[PDB]
């Protein structure tokens, strides 16, 4: 239902958008959120859904809020409030100054040097998975590639057994797109329940995997605590299991639907990195937020201490003020403006790993399976939440149009 309108919010700003089930979802999830950028819609709106909260609807306000951590705090970043309050991942639930000291440690485990360590194996797993599918003439992309490719790279990096994936994937998805069986707090505690013994084991007997590195790490020259390590590792699991996994499906759905765009990349594969950036803009997927630390007037709107404000990345990338014809995918787009990896002091530390997985996937897929389509008659369903995704993506192709490398 709809939470009662707080007295400080005027009626003309009320737009009852539901981030977990947006009314226009059947048009595509990005399209559903873009209803907030129609002609009659102010830059900042109040929804009475999900307990009641603000939504910033334009890149300019989104970027400003991200930059101003004094007024807009990461301490309670997720909607609904109970989820934001429970959320205590590091460094995401912290503001500067305390946040910063934890970035260097996370960078040690998912940053560029690690992407270098994993380079060959990333390449090898993409090729092996795609070659196994190639002669089939069909696949269920979400389960056959989008999930196993990034997830198996992550489990390798984290030194976790692949047999644990179904359990961990289920729990991660309850934090972002809950089925209703578990509250955010329950799902998070279950992920903690998994990590707690593994962290203790690896503090006793360190390995070289990401969990060992975090758990034995130093934070500005002092030892990390067991609790801090757990809160960092929780975030890493969500990053590994529910980010690139969804993004790959949005991208492949688009490419399946656009022979012209496939052809551009088939003919000029050196454009794949630029294509990756334009796809990251167009198929952005995270709805991050903040909590007001004081009463504050922002863009003519009175915000009250404790109000939550959603800062959806879809709305920066799809903002026509920032990107002309924003629903069009243009691989030659000149100035690709987006906040898909965040903005300000919390810029995604996994972004280098993410881009490598995306770029490798596009290159290695189009090399082997240049010509593919959505299964005839299929209707692709999206799902919305803290991270949006694609429920299923049945693809088909003629094996005679494929090439084994
Ligand atoms: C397993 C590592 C990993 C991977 C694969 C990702 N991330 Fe990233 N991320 C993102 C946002 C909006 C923010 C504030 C972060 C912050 C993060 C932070 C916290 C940065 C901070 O709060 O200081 C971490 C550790 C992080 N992200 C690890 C991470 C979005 C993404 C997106 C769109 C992708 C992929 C398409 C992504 N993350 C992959
Ligand atoms: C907001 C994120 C994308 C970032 C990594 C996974 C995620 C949902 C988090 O809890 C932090
Ligand atoms: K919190």
């Amino acid at each position: 239902n709809l939470a009662p309108l707080p007295p400080h919010v005027p009626e003309h700003l009320v737009f009852d958008f539901d981030m977990y089930n947006p009314s226009n979802l059947s048009a595509g999830v990005q399209e559903a959120w873009a209803v907030l950028q129609e002609s009659n819609v102010p830059d900042l709106v109040w929804t009475r859904c999900n307990g009641g909260h603000w939504i910033a609807t334009r890149g300019q306000l989104i970027r400003e809020a991200y930059e101003d951590y004094r007024h807009f705090s990461s301490e309670c970043p997720f909607i609904p409030r109970e989820a934001g309050e429970a959320y205590d991942f590091i460094p995401t639930s912290m503001d500067p100054p305390e946040q910063r000291q934890f970035r260097a440690l996370a960078n040690q485990v998912v940053g560029m040097p690690v992407v270098d360590k994993l380079e060959n194996r990333i390449q090898e797993l993409a090729c092996s998975l795609i070659e196994s599918l190639r002669p089939q003439g069909q696949c269920n992309f979400t389960e056959d590639y989008a999930e196993p490719f990034p997830i198996r790279i992550f489990m390798l990096l984290a030194g976790l057994p692949e047999e644990d994936i179904p359990h961990l994937k289920y729990l991660t998805d309850q934090m972002t797109r809950p089925d209703g069986s578990m509250t955010f707090a329950e799902a998070k505690e279950a992920l903690y329940d998994y990590l707690i013994p593994i962290i203790e084991q690896r503090r006793q007997k360190p390995g070289t995997d990401a969990i060992s590195i975090v758990a034995n790490g130093q934070v500005n020259g002092r030892p990390i605590t067991s609790d801090e390590a757990k809160r960092m590792c929780g975030l890493l699991l969500v990053g590994g299991l529910d980010t690139v996994v969804n993004f790959l499906s949005f991208s492949m759905e688009f490419l399946a639907k656009s022979p012209e765009h496939r052809q551009e990349l088939i003919e000029r594969p050196e454009r794949i990195p630029a294509a990756c950036e334009e796809l990251l803009r167009r198929f952005s997927l995270v709805a991050d937020g903040r909590i007001l630390t004081s009463d504050y007037e922002f863009h003519g709107v009175q915000l009250k201490k404790g109000d939550q404000i959603l800062l959806p990345q879809m709305l920066s990338g799809l903002d026509e003020r920032e990107n002309a014809c924003p629903m069009h995918v243009d691989f030659s787009r000149q100035k690709v403006s987006h906040t898909t990896f965040g903005h300000g002091s919390h810029l995604c530390l996994g972004q280098h790993l993410a881009r490598r997985e995306i770029i490798v996937t596009l290159k290695e897929w189009l090399t082997r399976i240049p010509d593919f389509s959505i299964a005839p008659g299929a209707q692709i369903q999206h799902k919305s939440g803290i991270v949006s995704g694609v429920q299923a993506l049945p693809l088909v192709w003629d094996p005679a149009t494929t090439k084994a490398v």
